[PDB]
């Protein structure tokens, strides 16, 4: 039976809302305070235990954060290896909500920066750039040493350098995970003339579908690794290593675009899910479609993720 | 000639230092590079360098229980805390504060139990000084000058407006209820400019700020908007202070020669606040306590954090 590691990072935003953006030298108090829970390692951890699979988070946090892990907890996310690190705090984002509507983001990496694990019990590993890279390396490595190799799933946000691109191990890599733009992150980095991220609505699932073989094709790059290339309201393109290109369109709405916050991450954990219920992998990209539509209808990152019986529901 | 006491009234802050390579602009994300938090505040920061300078002090105020640290910080300062109340089901005030390493800071304030105000809504009976500040609602500032102000004798009061009031308050502040102002030259200007002033001591360049700000003092004297009965302490930073004792005429003072590299400039001007109103309570002459302040705030800015490095009487002593 199925189990899921995420090493990966935790987050708590803060919205402050502020008349306007604050100038050096000034002092300007806040009108109002939102917190919400969110990071890339939880909010996938989040939705791989949202559709219904078992995984662990791998991370760390500050004493502010418990509320997050209780959160975590109360989804059916193991938060057994997420360490509370005292004299630092949770990953935080200061965002300031601006009434010009002008926003502005201080992120400060904290206990998700921490540096002081068997993967035998697990089957799939899935990580993200939000903590050292030297320990998604790490992780990467030893899940595709293993034996047999773990399922390794990777989401390279916030985008690698050129350099950490090019001398990344994505011989070790199941799936990569990406939207338009960050495809083109890895094609210009690795020579590539194309760039979809630039593309138009009307070719962008050509140039994107053209920019996914390009990446297989090269020789940075590695032949066996999947890639994932999300299109937000126009879909998904899948490239399974060795078959043809696909394309499925996004979900139907049943209810108004309220807010695409942690779109993406809820997709990458419907995957990893999808994988560990040993569904066909059509299957499994329908179900992501569903619960990543239930969840720009709703308001929030992690609260927006549908339970897979809210999925089920609409299906 | 009484025992001299203060109250201050005023907040309570858990400062949160994010070190970043400038200030954010609007619609940019970027990364810090650190964080750094401490105890912090005005009224805190203020009522700390009070017992530093070995006055009676009490702070007037509220916490939440997150806070309880820095309320036992300030007891073990000497800052008497019966009076900061600590509210359930609410969280100590917040400053965010970008700390660029061009050197600028900004500051984003949550106020939280700062602006706690029981309903309904006290005796000043022992207190011969009130010190305010703005990071308290401006309701309960004012309800305390009124009240330092209608006491038989009357209180000496003195105010640092920070943050800025708005202009309307500014015009409508008792301003005959304050013994001395204490602002930089920003905040100097801030009051000229609402008072219907062109004067702008803030955006003068450095060779003429000293003249320019002692002009805008004299100015702002003779303000039908404020009153003539207030002294003024217009600080420089590293140029030193500028005092105006009313009728008299503004005197410059500058700051202290260092005895060790600069560490970290904040909180000299709270250090300077609280060792000002210490040393108007002691009863010591005018010019001997802005001396005493200068030498504390060299020591201040000698050394790193807020109230971590207000020094100590005998501390300032050793160097006068
Ligand atoms: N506007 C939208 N309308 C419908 N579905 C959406 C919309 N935005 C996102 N989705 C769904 O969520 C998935 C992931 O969204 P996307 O924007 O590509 O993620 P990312 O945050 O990585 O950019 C999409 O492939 C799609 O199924
Ligand atoms: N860079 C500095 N070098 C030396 N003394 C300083 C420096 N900055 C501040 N001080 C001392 O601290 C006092 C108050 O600091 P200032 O910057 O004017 O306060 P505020 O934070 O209210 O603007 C100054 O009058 C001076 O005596
Ligand atoms: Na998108
Ligand atoms: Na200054």
């Amino acid at each position: 039976s199925s189990r899921c590691l995420v090493r990966g990072s935790v987050n708590i935003d803060e919205f402050f809302h502020l008349p306007h953006i604050v100038r050096p030298g000034e002092t300007i108090s806040s009108t109002g305070l939102t917190k919400r829970a969110g990071g890339k390692g939880a909010n996938q951890a989040f939705a791989v235990a949202r559709a219904g699979g078992q995984v662990e988070l791998d991370g760390a946090i500050g004493d502010d954060g418990i509320w997050v892990k209780e959160m975590l907890e109360s989804a059916g996310v193991g938060t057994d290896k997420l360490k509370i690190v005292k004299d630092e705090v949770t990953g935080r984002a200061v965002i300031q909500s601006a009434a010009d509507g002008e926003n502005s983001i201080v992120l400060h990496a904290g206990a998700n920066y921490y540096l002081p694990t068997s993967l035998a019990t697990y089957t799939h590993l899935l990580v993200q750039n939000e903590v050292p890279l030297s320990s998604t390396l790490a992780y990467l490595t030893a899940a595709g040493q293993s034996s047999p190799p773990l399922t390794s799933v990777f989401n390279p946000s916030p985008m690698l350098t050129p350099a950490q691109l090019r001398e990344f191990p994505w011989k070790h890599l199941s799936w990569l995970i990406v939207n338009e733009g960050e495809l083109g992150d890895l094609l210009l980095a690795f020579g590539s003339s194309a760039n979809p991220g630039e593309a138009k609505e009307d070719e962008l699932q050509a140039k994107a579908s053209a920019g996914i073989l390009e990446l297989h094709e090269n020789d940075y790059f590695s032949k066996n690794v999947g890639i994932i290339c999300t299109l937000g309201a126009k879909g998904i393109l899948c490239y399974e290593p060795g078959k043809e290109v696909g394309y499925l369109p996004a979900a139907k709405l049943q209810n108004p675009v309220k807010d695409t916050t942690g779109a993406g991450d809820c997709f990458a954990g419907y995957f990893v899910a999808g994988l560990m219920s040993g569904k066909s992998l059509q299957d499994a990209l329908k179900t992501c479609l569903v619960a990543c539509g239930i969840c720009v209808e709703n308001e929030g990152a992690m609260e927006s993720v549908p339970t897979l019986n809210a999925v089920k529901e609409r299906l």
